RNA sequence: UGGCCGGCAUGGUCCCAGCCUCCUCGCUGGCGCCGGCUGGGCAACACCAUUGCACUCCGGUGGUGAAUGGGAC
């Protein structure tokens, strides 16, 4: 079952011999440019490697960056994406 | 040598260059042969496994089973 729209997209799929700290610079060089992020969150650990959370601050973005970007090579790698199932907590902090 | 021991070989002190390494990356580390014991840590690196929905850092295993020469006294 497909995903609803969200204010953060769940990116998989990424290449996973690259550090943390790169990996969210390089994402955000890619996308920026939807609009603002408020933060991207990536982990390393088994369960979360090859996945990372762009939270943007308008949904607009998000979509935007869905479709734009959907099978996107990023490290030599086909970028997968979709929504987050559930709402990330910096918006929940909020709306 | 990450820590520890044994056997054998080997004149010494330096200077220059090169080379080596998971565990004080370098000029007041190291760079003969052979065997056995043991600790730490995944931080870097590699390999194996993983396609995974988080907002709690957190998979496993491996490496030293390493590295040459010149010169001055
Ligand atoms: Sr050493
Ligand atoms: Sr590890």
């Amino acid at each position: 079952p497909e995903t609803r729209p969200n204010h953060t997209i769940y990116i998989n799929n990424l290449n996973e011999k690259i550090k943390k700290d790169e990996l969210k610079k390089s994402l955000h060089a890619i996308f920026s440019r939807f609009g603002q992020i408020l933060d991207i969150l990536v982990s390393r650990s088994l369960k979360m490697r090859g996945q990372a959370f762009v939270i943007f601050k308008e949904v607009s973005s998000a979509t935007n960056a869905l479709r734009s970007m959907q099978g996107f090579p990023f490290y030599d790698k086909p970028m997968r994406i979709q929504y987050a199932k559930t709402d990330s907590d910096i918006i929940a902090k909020m709306k």
